[PDB]
């Protein structure tokens, strides 16, 4: 199909370690980009299929999305903080090279990524 296999989301040979700042990236972070009314179109895998994109998967070769993210935070798959915020990034990335400026999924990521900066900039050190 367009689409590949999602995201592994746990890392079963990983051992699971709490910290400050994997705790805000969940529940700070996550939790308020992901009950924004903007968040739904990226809180799962992009369906290139069924919103028939063919050439998603062919510009986007890191394919990351909130759904993979908020899992990840859940199953402790990140060693820290950072690749944490990486992942986030790489989510805001894609749609900035894949969709045109200024399209609704743009605007809709502008505005998230703005909240999620403002509340990295509050990230404990
Ligand atoms: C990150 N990202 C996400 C999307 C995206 C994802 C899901 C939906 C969706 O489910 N919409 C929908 C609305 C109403 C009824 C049924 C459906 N199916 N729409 C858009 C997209 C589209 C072009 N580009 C992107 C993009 O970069």
């Amino acid at each position: 199909s367009m689409n590949p296999p999602p995201p592994e989301t746990s890392n079963p040979n990983k051992p699971k370690r709490q910290t400050n700042q994997l705790q805000y990236l969940l529940r700070v972070v996550l939790k308020t980009l992901w009950k924004h009314q903007f968040a739904w179109p990226f809180q799962q895998p992009v369906d290139a299929v069924k919103l028939n994109l063919p050439d998603y998967y062919k510009i986007i070769k890191t394919p990351m999305d909130m759904g993979t993210i908020k899992k990840r935070l859940e199953n402790n798959y990140y060693w820290n903080a950072q690749e944490c915020i990486q992942d986030f990034n790489t989510m805001f990335t894609n749609c900035y090279i894949y969709n045109k400026p200024g399209d609704d999924i743009v605007l809709m990521a502008e505005a998230l990524e703005k909240l999620f900066l403002q509340k990295i900039n509050e990230l404990p050190t």
